[PDB]
């Protein structure tokens, strides 16, 4: 339900699609999201060490799961259990990343 799709073939891996649940959770309108990198959800309290692990996963085009603090439009802190999956065409060329979010502090 709660997910976005980025196009890594376009500059800085912009969000091309965002699910209604995502717009609801993050409090942003679709118009504010389309063409942005998803890093705008990060903020002061976001562990940079965890952000680095996401950068490595995108570089190596591997799937990853991490928990990190994210901010809504209004600046409300929420824990994001974030799941990144690379997505390839028939020829095995990377086409998209899908990013699934789950809201809550799962690991204390
Ligand atoms: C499909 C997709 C969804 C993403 N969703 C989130 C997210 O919900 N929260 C977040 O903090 N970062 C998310 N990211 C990570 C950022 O977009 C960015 O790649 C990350 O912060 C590391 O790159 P940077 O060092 O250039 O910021 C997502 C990335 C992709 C490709």
């Amino acid at each position: 339900k709660n997910f976005v799709i980025s196009d890594p073939r376009l500059p800085d891996n912009p969000i091309i699609f965002a699910s209604d649940s995502f717009l609801e959770l993050t409090e942003y309108s679709r118009e504010e999201i389309l063409g942005r990198n998803c890093r705008f959800l990060q903020g002061p309290e976001t562990d940079q060490a965890t952000v680095q692990k996401i950068r490595d996963a995108i570089r190596d085009q591997r799937e990853i799961t991490v928990q990190l603090i994210n901010y809504t439009k209004s600046g409300k802190k929420f824990w994001n259990l974030f799941h990144l999956q690379p997505m390839r065409d028939q020829k095995g060329e990377l086409q998209y990343f899908i990013g699934v979010q789950l809201d809550g502090e799962f690991i204390p």
